[PDB]
């Protein structure tokens, strides 16, 4: 009842995000009831900028590179920007993303390598961490959906 199943064996409950793979690239799917939100892992908050309250179109080259994803080549002020337009040179819009979003990845448990979501309630206490309530061992872990205790799904932390 729920979740979903994606790779070949990979429940995800449902307001569960995780990485995935679609041809030469990964892309990033997400438990939403019956549509697993499947779309590309890059862009985030898009504010002010060239694009006005718009999405990015990347990837988009700027100074002679080819960024693929927001960047803070430039700025000054803390986030990033983006470019929202395959030609940067062309359209030359852009727009300042926040804080470039925030995806952990968690595994083992239960949360078969599932996209944490950060913050994550936990027994009705917004936490940004990935909180070890009950652990006590070397390891952390976080919620994979903004209501943990209300999801019943943890996974550690990356070690790395
Ligand atoms: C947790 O934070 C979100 C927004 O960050 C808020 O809407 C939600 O009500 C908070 N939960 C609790 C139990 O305070």
């Amino acid at each position: 009842y729920g979740h979903c199943v994606t790779d070949s064996g990979v429940v995800y409950s449902v307001g569960m995000q995780w990485l995935k793979t679609q041809g030469n690239k990964q892309m990033l799917c997400t438990c939403l009831g019956n549509g697993v939100s499947c779309q590309e892992t890059a862009v985030t908050q898009t504010y002010g900028g060239n694009s006005n309250g718009e999405p990015c179109v990347l990837p988009f080259t700027y100074n002679g590179r080819t960024f693929y994803s927001c960047t803070t080549e430039g700025r000054q002020d803390g986030h990033l920007w983006c470019s929202t337009t395959s030609n940067y040179e062309q359209d030359q819009k852009y727009s300042f993303c926040t804080d470039h979003t925030v995806l952990v990845q968690t595994r083992g448990g239960n949360s078969n390598g599932a996209l944490c979501h950060f913050p994550f309630l936990y027994n009705n206490h917004n936490y940004t961490d990935c909180t070890s309530e009950g652990r006590r061992d070397n390891m952390k872990w976080c919620g994979t959906t903004q209501n943990y205790d209300a999801d019943q799904k943890f996974g550690f932390c990356p070690m790395a």
